[PDB]
């Protein structure tokens, strides 16, 4: 069991959320004074009456970008890449003139100048990808507008692993998942684990995310509530991580590279100063704002990770909705995994109500 205050706020917050949003299955972890407390509701498979458990795998959707950002941070710490490196250093075939001046930093932080939200479904092979990026015309100069984009950070992740000689999946397993003992976190779910893979539900139909180019880097990780609680713990307290470059990569992913309004862009993670205005984070998570182009101000040098921050990331696929938020100064965090893609503001409002009650 958990402290009664945790049980109380979680039951009082999540129960009406599930009823109002018609969520079939949900798992929540609260990290309180560094320790995890787990809660499950509902079904991973409705028709087959399989309950959500602490071993159920959920599609994290864009929460995957936090792993990509940390893996990139680890590569920086290893001396393998620098964020100021030009994109063309790692992909010399990207010869089109618009790529002159676009750095890894711009890719990682969605500031390359209008790379689109999605890689087109028609783009599958590395030859298709090259044609896509060679034909793309920026709307803005690099480093002026943030436009959230799988095609931007997805390319960052693919290029950041090139010096290592490893595939993106192998780099992620060897350099992030394995050192942190994330033993049930997968880019590709093995056959033997399919029994634990929840179905997502979209308009009442059971669905799983479809393959797409750069999916692993941008939205393709599946994980359990236990592994996600450990991921939060690791990002809350990197000084407990023994592998020095991973410790440093976690810190670098919470550095503040750009500001827009009151939010700061990290590597994958986004941050605001704590205490936050809850209306700012709730309303800012609505796709009307979160997917819009917004002007950025550079932070030179990037601010080293600030402990008194609200650090967070939403994620979705067609059938799933996920949210992670944590406050390093308070040793406090939350993971919310659900097998329905329900509106971002409802996730953020519930998470803030829980964490604010426990601060
Ligand atoms: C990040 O979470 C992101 N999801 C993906 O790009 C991965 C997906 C694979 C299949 C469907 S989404 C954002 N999620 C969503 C969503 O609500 O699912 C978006 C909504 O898109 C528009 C347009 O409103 C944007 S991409």
């Amino acid at each position: 069991a958990a402290p009664q205050q945790i049980n109380d706020i979680v039951h009082r917050t999540i129960t009406p959320l599930i009823e109002q949003q018609k969520i079939p299955g949900m798992a929540v972890a609260v990290i309180y004074q560094g320790k995890p407390y787990y809660f499950t509701w509902g079904y991973a498979d409705i028709a087959k009456k399989q309950p959500v458990t602490q071993q159920t795998l959920f599609e994290l959707g864009s929460v995957s970008k936090t792993f990509t950002g940390v893996l990139g941070g680890d590569a920086i710490a290893r001396g393998e890449i620098k964020l100021s490196d030009p994109t063309t250093k790692y992909w010399p075939e990207l010869t089109a003139k618009q790529w002159n001046g676009i750095t890894l930093l711009h890719l990682a932080t969605y500031t390359a100048g209008g790379l689109p939200l999605q890689v087109p479904d028609e783009v599958k092979s590395s030859s298709d990808l090259l044609r896509f990026y060679q034909n793309w015309q920026p709307a803005w100069a690099p480093g002026t507008q943030r436009l959230y984009a799988n095609s931007s950070i997805g390319l960052f992740g693919a290029l950041a692993v090139k010096p290592s000689g490893l595939s993106f999946e192998q780099a992620m397993k060897t350099r992030v998942f394995q050192p942190l003992k994330l033993n049930h976190t997968w880019i590709n779910v093995p056959s033997a684990e399919e029994k634990n893979y929840a179905w997502g539900y979209r308009e009442g139909k059971a669905v799983h995310v479809s393959p797409g180019a750069l999916d692993a880097e941008a939205y393709g990780v599946k994980s359990t509530i236990e592994d996600m609680a450990r991921w939060v713990q690791s990002n809350l307290k990197p000084l407990d991580i023994n592998e020095k470059t991973l410790q440093q990569g976690i810190q670098l992913a919470q550095s503040r590279y750009w500001q827009t309004g009151d939010m700061y862009q990290g590597l994958g993670w986004e941050m605001l100063d704590w205490p936050v205005n809850p209306d700012i984070i709730i309303n800012g998570s609505d796709n009307k704002i979160a997917l819009a182009a917004r002007p950025v101000k550079p932070i030179t040098p990037p601010t080293p990770a600030v402990r008194a921050s609200w650090v967070h990331k939403t994620g979705a696929t067609g059938g799933f909705g996920s949210y992670v938020a944590f406050i390093p100064e308070k040793e406090l965090g939350i993971v919310m995994l659900a097998n329905k893609n329900y509106p971002n503001p409802a996730r953020v409002a519930a998470a803030w109500q829980i964490l604010n009650a426990l601060q």
